[PDB]
């Protein structure tokens, strides 16, 4: 993707975010996206090519790999990143929509650009959208973290998997490619995801005290 | 890319904005960044229990006449085409709310998208006999002797992405149908 | 970035039908070739399987039945078809130093439409003659040296290649009709 | 890319616009879009009827000292160099599109250099590959291959088609370049 | 690209100009265009003298828990964030050089970079018992019978780039430490 | 897009000879390495063939005769040579916060002197490491675990030799150009 357009999309969501929202944005891009693109994706390049099974049965390797890896880790991370970034994209354009009409209403200027560049305030219709966007981000993050644990019975990848699905005779020993490196990147992705959950929850505390304690 | 998105985003109703984000963020991105690499080794890792030369080539062709990603890519182009035609036709009248002559073009564009979305979903169901991929396919086409056993690559991952594409495509049908109600009811009442 | 600028220049300086022709050329001819068709032909020779033990038999049999790839033939056709349209813009800018069709622009525009029809018809004719039809076969019988007698060879993804061949041929036939009507519209104005 | 093409396009004569079209649309695009991946498996699919280790390596090297696409890449870089450097030299002298004063010498030399570069590479293509037609079979007897070994080329017919197209297109550029030489020499002699 | 570097270039001290040059023109440039292709066949060309299935997989994983390029990519990302961390706090004050909170963040960012650079250097030494790659690795992990002999791909080229990265990273430590001494002289030693 | 901006900045701040040197580096050193030479070395180890049955003999043999790839050595040389040119712009911008005079005279002279050393050092490394500028078809190998001496064959030795000669010759031109600039500065300083 074009680096110039990468600035445009990153720049647009940067201005239309709260003080904490900029910290969450940095962690999302520098850590979640950059690691997945420049480091993690090449690790899973030979996941099935270097999957070795001690057998002479045709088709045994195909079914055993599919049984133990129903969906790849990188594919799961890619889906989670899209699901998490989408609510932030919608709430960012809503802020620009309200900022544009307020400037348009004044004309139809110098003061309105001062307050908009000062800080991003959540009030009115923005309160419902921004709160819901945070709520969906926490749910999406927890759901994918739960899926990772249930599907792969932990965050540690094993060197050897025992497979007994048809057409493999009895139980067949199979060996995973780069289990240690995949474990290291799985832990890094999980830990950073937990940090993103804490930032979203902390932001929710700021909004709640502004309304609940305000009354 | 931002210029193309900006043009379509400017000229749309409230439902149209929701239809755009579902089209761009979901159908295009997961196909580009997630789904396409799943189908990379579809024929390379297609394994058949046989010694007959050429048996693997004809069995893969029989069971996968067109790849899932190729069908999705064709469908995405067809669905997005009427939206681009509206922008081109709108600019034609500008240099030379929806009402007037634009009302018929906008209504027809939604009607075409529903037909294209449903037609491709029908092709997916008929061609592959459901949305779940099997681990084993039994093939008996020439020159394979009798019936041979062949095994698909990543059947479970492909099923997961197939369900995701079908479900999101079904949501787009409902959104387009809903927009067809806000136009027919308003005009006829 | 760069793609938008090139498309905008051609789109702005176009007639009524010519803009309909432009969207067919880009959205269908180019996108199908780029995002779908090119990866279909990726393993055309790697997965070409011949039932023989003769060294070098596979190389000659593939060459005999595929003198040029379908995707390379389509790439050549697209460049040849798009060239007259771009030649009009550069010559028009040259005349600026020196869209209604009047003056010396009439001869260049009419010739550009005329040339595009010939290029589309020529490439369509080449496709039919060279591959004896628009449908790919699963099996090809090859008896070129050094293959002993006649050997059996099997094509990779014949069905998908047939589907994309039909799509490219049918869409190119639409472009031929669109250019004919544009030529007819110009002929009506001058004949009357 | 658009700015680079736009700058050269603006600072050119009438024929120079035509020559720019032939170089970019046909020579560069077809080399990048179509020709480059035709030669992708030139050595991977080079098959020799032998059991001698290392025989395939020396036979391919003997018959293909440099790839056609690599030779065409050097032509495109060398041919386009006088056009770009003439713009820098024009800009340098201007700040310190007819011809006047020193621009006549720089422009005429650039056209002359392009013709020499065009003909030299075409001569290399003919001499090195003894014609523009690629053969299916090559007979190789270099060490360590025992006696004569039969080897088979990958996609000889498709490579022949693109070789003919590149030679013919580059030949057109020679005719267009010498036309500018006649368009300039006739004016100098008349004056 | 240019604007990203332009912003950091205009927001750094005198030594910070040199530090940014070492980070981008050397660490990133070598990794992207020179080093990443050296490690492309790290496991494909890993050869083990054995007939045991699965022995090659476990032996490569044991001796290369994480690739050098992956470790360098993580180090580059971690080292570059404290610079952006101080950039966001600077922008935070703009919505309302060393002064007040800035001195307590710029100094902290420098301290973090030194720790991150030393931590990754320490990890590189301990994990790979030195900065020199060996041609032969002896592996006795299950299921390999007894001890098997395995051979690394391009050990010498990987050693050359490892020395380049380690030495350049060590220079960044000295520059950060030297700049930290400048700040401490002005503030603490100036009391 | 970004490449034009970087080239434009360096071009706008350079001497008359320095603009020629920039052209030789970008047109010949970078472009040929990127679009032509890089893929020539693509199968350098995959197509390296050794006449042996000893496991691991091929790995240690390729490493012995190619400690670093030619393209990797060229890539390092390009980065090292271009660094002083970009360092001048970075230092100039900081000082601001084409005539050569003042303290900038020392920086410009040092940058040219550093470039001459860098090209000379890399040219010396190329000659010593590969005992010449011509690649051999056959390399003899007696490193462990290869038994006795084994025969190994290099991939595309002739094409690599052609590009090696071209890069060395162009590097020598840049050395002469930089030395010429050193003469036009000492004459304007010592004689004047
Ligand atoms: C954040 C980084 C988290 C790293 C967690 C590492 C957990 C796995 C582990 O114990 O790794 C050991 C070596 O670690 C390593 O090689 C990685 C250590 C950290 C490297 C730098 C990360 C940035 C291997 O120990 P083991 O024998 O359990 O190996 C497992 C084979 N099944
Ligand atoms: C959108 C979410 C779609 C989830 C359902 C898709 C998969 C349905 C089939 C299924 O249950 O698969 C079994 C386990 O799958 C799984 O465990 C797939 C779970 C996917 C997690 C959600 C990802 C987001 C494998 O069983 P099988 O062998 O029948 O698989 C079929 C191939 N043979
Ligand atoms: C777009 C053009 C689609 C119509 C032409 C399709 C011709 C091929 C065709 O009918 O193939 C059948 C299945 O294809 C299909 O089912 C193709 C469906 C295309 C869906 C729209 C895209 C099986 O034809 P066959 O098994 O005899 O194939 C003989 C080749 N080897
Ligand atoms: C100028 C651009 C067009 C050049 C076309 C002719 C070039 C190749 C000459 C040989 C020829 O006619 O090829 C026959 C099929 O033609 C083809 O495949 C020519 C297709 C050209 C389509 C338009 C582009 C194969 O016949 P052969 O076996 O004698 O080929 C000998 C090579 N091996
Ligand atoms: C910073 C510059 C780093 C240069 C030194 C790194 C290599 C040190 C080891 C060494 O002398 O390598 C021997 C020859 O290498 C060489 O001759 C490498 C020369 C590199 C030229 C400088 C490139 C810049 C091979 O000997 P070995 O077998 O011990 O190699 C190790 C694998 N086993
Ligand atoms: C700068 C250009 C440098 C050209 C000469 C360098 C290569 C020297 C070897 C040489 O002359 O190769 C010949 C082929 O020429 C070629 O391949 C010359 C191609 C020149 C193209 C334009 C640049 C045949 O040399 P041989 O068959 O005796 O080689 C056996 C040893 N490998």
């Amino acid at each position: 993707m074009d680096w110039g357009t990468l600035q445009t999309i990153l720049g647009g969501v940067n201005k239309h975010s709260t003080s904490i929202g900029k910290i969450w944005l940095t962690v999302l891009f520098i850590f979640r996206i950059m690691i997945l693109v420049v480091a993690a994706k090449e690790v899973w390049g030979d996941e099935q090519a270097d999957f070795v099974c001690n057998t002479l049965q045709p088709g045994c390797k195909n079914v055993c790999y599919d049984h133990y890896f129903p969906i790849s880790h990188i594919r799961l991370w890619a889906l989670q990143l899209i699901f998490v970034s989408t609510p932030a994209l919608l709430v960012a354009m809503h802020v620009a929509y309200r900022r544009h009409e307020k400037k348009r209403k004044f004309i139809k200027f110098k003061d309105i650009e001062e307050i908009k560049t000062q800080k991003v305030r959540i009030e009115g219709s923005l309160w419902w959208t921004y709160t819901s966007s945070i709520f969906f981000r926490v749910i999406f993050e927890a759901a994918f973290m739960y899926v990772f644990y249930v599907m792969y019975d932990g965050f540690s990848m094993q060197r050897l998997v025992k497979c007994n699905a048809w057409p493999c005779p009895n139980t067949v020993d199979c060996f995973v490619s780069r289990p240690t490196e995949k474990t290291v990147f799985t832990v890094f992705m999980i830990a950073v995801s937990g940090i993103c959950i804490l930032l979203n929850v902390t932001e929710l505390c700021y909004l709640l005290i502004r309304y609940c304690s305000g009354k």
